[PDB]
């Protein structure tokens, strides 16, 4: 019974930027994608929104799906990151819910590639993923025979 820890990511673009909310790790503002632990009885889809919304108030679906990345961090924590685009029309408000979150901000891929005060180095590998271009449908890490609801219409 080894059992990683699972989280999901979210690059959300528009109009040339990029999402990204700042937090305090120990004395050190630092930048990530909108992300969090996966939970119990939820969809790794489900995760994504509801993480999004906790983080930055911003209330929008995942898109396609961009990649997975496994990897330990220094702690020697195991990681299954998922990392998910949503492509919005306009930048919107945001207002995080989740007070670990001091605030959020629309900044450029350059500055994310560029910047020193990442939370860990996926974020900036985040953006070089989403910028080569190659997306995946959201199925292809779906759920199967699910028992719980989901969305509607």
């Amino acid at each position: 019974m080894f059992k990683p820890h699972v989280t999901v990511a979210c690059v959300v673009h528009a109009e040339g930027k990029f999402l990204v909310v700042e937090e305090t790790i120990n004395g050190k503002a630092l930048w990530n994608q909108p992300a969090g632990h996966l939970e119990a009885d939820e969809t790794l889809v489900e995760a994504a929104a509801r993480e999004l919304w906790e983080e930055t108030g911003i209330s929008a679906q995942p898109q396609h799906f961009i990649r997975m990345h496994q990897w330990i961090a220094p702690d020697k924590t195991p990681f299954l990151r998922f990392l998910f685009a949503i492509e919005l029309e306009q930048i919107c408000p945001t207002q995080p819910h989740d007070s670990d979150i001091d605030c959020c901000r629309w900044v450029s891929a350059e500055e994310i590639l560029q910047a020193s005060n990442l939370r860990s180095p996926l974020v900036a590998e985040s953006i070089r993923c989403y910028q080569s271009g190659q997306r995946y449908p959201l199925e292809m890490i779906g759920d199967f025979n699910w028992p719980f609801t989901k969305g509607v219409i």
